[PDB]
């Protein structure tokens, strides 16, 4: 009826311009932001939420040189941050997992998806379809022959694990509402808000459709008023300071 453990697992980092967390801002200063994956230990088995950055980012800050985001995005990833290595340390191999949940298919959330060729990968149909053609999607993030479990809208993965459709930051972005044994209700916004102020204060941030992102935030706020969860944001360096991370769980 509840998830036994929820682990916050650091998966490397990334430098972005600060206008990414506040659209109104003028570019110049850099921000070293956390990249996260999460692992859920459940009665039915372990579930991994997101898979970190692509192998091409390892020891390669200059990954995006040449492209349309040169200098605006610098991955900070070492060999330890490869998702397979992360799992090996938590104590699993890819084929051990019950499901992978892709919040969305941006490079910092699905770069490791290719490592999982048997596990069903739960992703929104609108995200998948967008990844097939929009330019912000890397080939590592859409590989054609993985075992996708394509869903549309809200969805219960296993008891205590609910996906909430929250498009806007990307066309098919989804957040998680989790009931854990130790903490009760937890809302993982993922990138439906990078920071606490994108959420509470509705400050605009990096995204595909800000009108949609705002209505997804208002939808999450209705949920919060009802369930009163503890809430964790997608890329928030102030909140990161106090987050209990692996090997602690919540
Ligand atoms: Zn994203
Ligand atoms: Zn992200």
């Amino acid at each position: 009826m509840t998830v036994k453990k929820l682990y916050f697992i650091p998966a490397g980092r990334c430098m972005l311009d600060h206008s990414s967390v506040n659209s109104a801002l003028t570019p110049g200063k850099l921000l070293n932001l956390p990249v996260w994956c999460y692992l859920l230990e459940t009665e039915e088995g372990p579930i991994l939420v997101d898979t970190g950055m692509p192998e091409s980012a390892v020891n390669n800050e200059g990954l995006f040189n040449g492209t349309f985001v040169e200098g605006q995005i610098l991955p900070k990833m070492t060999e330890e941050d490869r998702i397979v290595n992360i799992l090996k340390r938590v104590g699993y191999e890819p084929d051990d997992l019950l499901y992978i949940i892709s919040s969305h298919l941006h490079w910092d959330h699905a770069g490791g998806n290719g490592a999982f060729t048997n596990t069903p990968i739960i992703v929104q149909r609108t995200e998948y379809e967008a990844a097939l053609h929009r330019e912000e999607y890397m080939k590592e993030c859409i590989l054609p022959h993985l075992n996708y479990k394509i869903i549309e809208g809200d969805y219960e993965v296993v008891p205590g694990v609910q996906l909430l459709y929250t498009p806007g930051h990307s066309p098919g972005h989804q957040s998680l509402f989790i009931e854990t044994e130790q903490s009760g209700s937890v809302l993982l916004t993922i990138d439906a808000s990078y920071t606490k102020e994108n959420f509470e204060d509705e400050v605009p941030f990096a995204g595909f459709d800000p009108e949609l992102a705002l209505s997804s935030i208002k939808r999450l706020k209705e949920v919060v008023k009802k369930e009163k969860p503890i809430i964790f944001f997608g890329h928030d360096i102030e909140q990161e300071k106090s987050c209990r991370v692996f090997p602690e769980y919540i």
